[PDB]
């Protein structure tokens, strides 16, 4: 089916308002960045706050958050369903 | 909500199997290319066949099919719901 986590072009502020209403930590979405056109941002509910990560790219075209590289957004998301997006607390991506 | 047209990483063959069953020209989806990691592919039903368009990116990261550039996939998609993706026929993007 289409990806439940891909929200297209929604402003950062709208993504935070929507994620802040979710019950579970790790609720998230991928949005097309409005500040850097062509870039994707991953917004994620962390307890009392919503954090935003830039989806970085390398010359090979890979996507990444820190150092492990992915051939697609879909692979990046799914990897983080099992490995935390945070170094200090265990936060896994969960569909809204 | 999430975009009805973003299918993440599904194979080109899967997009063809899905769209070939659609009854209307212009039924489409956007997927993450497996043969060109990091490229998006827009698959579209054209009557008889399913055509695959490469989503191109310019030096600033903007997206395009032919010449007009867009700040996100979402805007490229919406513009092609009323501007044909074909040069010889009028084929407008319609959600599956």
């Amino acid at each position: 089916g289409s990806m439940a986590w891909f929200f297209g072009k929604i402003p950062r502020a709208k993504a935070e308002e929507m994620l802040s209403k979710q019950r579970h930590d790790g609720a998230f979405l991928i949005r097309e960045s409005e500040s850097a056109p062509g870039d994707f941002s991953l917004s994620v509910k962390f307890g009392n706050d919503v954090q935003h990560f830039k989806v970085l790219r390398d010359g090979a075209g890979k996507y990444f958050l820190w150092v492990v590289k992915f051939n697609s957004l879909n692979e990046l998301v799914d990897y983080h369903r099992s490995t935390s997006v945070s170094r200090n607390q265990q936060i896994f991506l969960r569909d809204i």
